[PDB]
């Protein structure tokens, strides 16, 4: 579940590690996401034919990423309140290309681990992201 | 003084050179100002006594310059909007350190030339950012 | 074995990706050794107390890493030729230390793939890395 | 002229805060020379259609500078040795381009400058690389 120290934790670590280089972690954290995923790189019509080791390189995937890491900065800024409605608010536009909150759990799920393997997450960090992978896939209903 | 297309040129750039890394844009723009202002580094009492060229290895000066940049990213989004009070905004804490609008005026100065050095910015942004400043300084009193 | 294809695999992929910011390279490849091996952090002297999400961020790591990797930067410069002698240079200082080839094995077996999770290393470069790891262990007998 | 203190104020610098960043390091030496003398960029066939403000984004740019910053490396570790002998064995190749010493000369008195602003340089260091051009320049005939 989601308490107040979670949030905490998930902010404190957001300031330290990765609102300073937005871009690196939104690169590592789609890039495990495609690695297990390899198949859904097909949804993104704009890059879908670069090899997987050519995309931290290529320029169309870092906008992308630099697009979903922007939107993620406002729902941690927003982890005590309207989060859930801003996860919701991006549930037709994806709907419209076939991706639900199953894909949407399998990228949040990742998160911990790439802060903990690159970003320096702390366990507490790792854990709270768990949590909050939960509570913000069960906010889309 | 500002037009759609001025908020345009600053926004599409901000998006493309400085969001991704916005403590290498916060680091710059500071030791730009330090270097320019050196007297201005004893305001900074939890790193006012690093030396200059010590600064961007400092972990206390990495934390104050992403707290600034932090808030400008914000008022980069609300340039046609409420940029003008999140500035102002800001100006009564400040005062009572002795902190003037003068103050923020050489700030706000040196950013178009940082971002032409070292963040890829093109002589119509660099002069976007020449009115912004004057105009965010101008909503300041 | 090790091919010359092989050589210019991972010559060609070093240039590429990893010259260009070492740093980034050695503490990703050792903080990989680290989670995998946690109390060989004994060895280290200068950091062993560092909890190992601190590491990335404790100087005295990166200076050693640095160390490393510019020392695997002269050794990746001569894979065809003296290579096996500048890794047989290093046995008596970590022998010292208790630090024998299976620890050396350890730290190379896993390169080709935080190449390929980090720093876009396609799969010939990540199998090439997987036997110059075999030779370079090798030359140390 | 060099004195050994001259050189080890170099050398420790260059492992602090260029050795880790070889790529950040190049990329700022050529863009403040080719922003001094913006018309040398027709020399550079593989980008001087690039515009100033496109380079540090510029792919065949990034190739270049890292070929120059990796010899530059080199020849800091031999600066008590063959330093001379390295700048010199590269003027026969850039005469046959119309690239004279005149033009090494102004490179080689950017770099303490560009190390100073961005690389946490020093006065000592800036003064050491001050000199350090002079030497290298006087080897070079
Ligand atoms: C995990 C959180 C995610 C968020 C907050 C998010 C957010 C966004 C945003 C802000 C856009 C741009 C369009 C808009 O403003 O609505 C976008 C587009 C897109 N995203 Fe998502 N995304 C997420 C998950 C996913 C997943 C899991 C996939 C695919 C497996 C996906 C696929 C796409 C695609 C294909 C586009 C369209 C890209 C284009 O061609 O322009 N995203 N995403
Ligand atoms: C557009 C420019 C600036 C903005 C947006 C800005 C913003 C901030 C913010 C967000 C804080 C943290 C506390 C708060 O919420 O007020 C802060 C604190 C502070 N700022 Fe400013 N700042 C700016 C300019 C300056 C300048 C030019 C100086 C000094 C000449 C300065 C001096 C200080 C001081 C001394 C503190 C440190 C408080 C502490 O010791 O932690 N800032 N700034
Ligand atoms: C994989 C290739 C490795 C190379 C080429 C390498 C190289 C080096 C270098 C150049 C030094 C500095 C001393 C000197 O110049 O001889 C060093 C020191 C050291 N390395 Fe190794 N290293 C390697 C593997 C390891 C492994 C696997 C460990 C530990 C599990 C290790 C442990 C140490 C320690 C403890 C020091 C001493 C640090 C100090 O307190 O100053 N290294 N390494
Ligand atoms: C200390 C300074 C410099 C060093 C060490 C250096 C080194 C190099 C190196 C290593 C190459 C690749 C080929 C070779 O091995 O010779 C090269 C090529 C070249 N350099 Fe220099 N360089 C320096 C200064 C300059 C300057 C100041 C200019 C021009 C005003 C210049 C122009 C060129 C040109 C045009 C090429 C490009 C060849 C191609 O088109 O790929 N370089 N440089
Ligand atoms: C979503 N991208
Ligand atoms: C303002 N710092
Ligand atoms: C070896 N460090
Ligand atoms: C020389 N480039």
């Amino acid at each position: 579940g989601l308490t107040a120290a979670q949030i905490k934790a998930i902010q404190d670590h957001w300031f330290l590690n990765i609102k300073g280089c937005l871009q690196a972690a939104a690169d590592s954290i789609f890039f495990k996401y495609l690695t297990a995923y390899p198949g859904d790189l097909a949804f993104f019509h704009k890059f879908s034919s670069v090899p997987l080791y050519g995309l931290r390189s290529n320029p169309a995937y870092k906008a992308q990423t630099l697009t979903v890491i922007n939107y993620l900065d406002k729902v941690v800024d927003a982890l005590g309140g309207n989060a859930g409605a801003l996860m919701k608010a991006k549930v037709p536009s994806h709907d419209a290309m076939g991706i639900t909150p199953k894909h949407f759990g399998q990228l949040l799920k990742l998160v911990g681990g790439v802060f903990q393997e690159e970003f320096s997450a702390d366990p507490t960090t790792v854990a709270a992201w768990g949590d909050a992978a939960g509570v913000l896939v069960a906010a889309m209903k």
